[PDB]
Parts: C-alpha cells; sequence; structure tokens
DNA sequence: CGACCGCATTGGTCAAGCG
DNA sequence: GCTTGACCAATGCGGTCGC
C-alpha cells in the first residue's frame, strides 16, 4: 500500500508516494488562480505564488494581461512567450 | 558561434512535526 | 497519517566572453 504502482518505488511516507505517482500519471490538480501553473504538490505551489507579488514589495502587473508580478525580470519572459503581438 | 555565468524559478526529494 | 517547507540540482534566460 506505500509502493508505486508503476514502477516499484518503496516510500516510507505515503503521502509521498501520492505525489511521486503523479509524475507518471501527469495529473496536476493543483491549479494557480493567477496563471496556467499547475503541479502536484501544495507545497510547490504556494511557493510559485510568491512569485506573483510579495506582502511588502511594489508589485508590476502586465498592462496588456493584468497579471501581477514581483520580480520585473520575470515579466518580460511573460511579455515575450504570451504577447508576441 | 559557443561556451561560461549570475539569477529567478522550478521539479524532485525528504522527513520533521504535529498534538 | 498528513501537511509543510527546507534542500538541491536542474532549467532557462539573458548576458558575457573567449590562446
Ligand atoms: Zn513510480
Ligand atoms: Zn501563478
Ligand atoms: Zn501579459
Amino acid at each position: 500500500s506505500d509502493t508505486c504502482e508503476y514502477c516499484g518505488k518503496v516510500f516510507k511516507n505515503c503521502s509521498n508516494l501520492t505525489v511521486h505517482r503523479r509524475s507518471h500519471t501527469g495529473e496536476r490538480p493543483y491549479k494557480c488562480e493567477l496563471c496556467n501553473y499547475a503541479c502536484a504538490q501544495s507545497s510547490k505551489l504556494t511557493r510559485h505564488m510568491k512569485t506573483h507579488g510579495q506582502v511588502g514589495k511594489d508589485v508590476y502587473k502586465c498592462e496588456i494581461c493584468k497579471m501581477p508580478f514581483s520580480v520585473y525580470s520575470t515579466l518580460e519572459k511573460h511579455m515575450k512567450k504570451w504577447h508576441s503581438d
């Protein structure tokens, strides 16, 4: 009840197995409300949420896409990939 | 051009810690 | 049992530099 049905890795914390398993089945239920980011770990999505704005720092929003960033240096990454026009 | 180099972000991993 | 976050390496970029 603790081993991966797909490759047989053995987990002593079974919750680790339920997350690992999605590496095979591709399920990504933790979906960001701010972008199309998704992941198989609740931990990761909250960590990714920092990238959308810190509490004490000035936030940067996409002028086209209303999307908020905390660091400018990844906004234009979103400009190039999503706003080529 | 190609190969280095700093950074913001990430995927994988793990297990303390809970009460 | 289950959540949470630290850790690490990988990534990808943008830029730099190289008998
Ligand atoms: Zn597996
Ligand atoms: Zn997001
Ligand atoms: Zn945008």
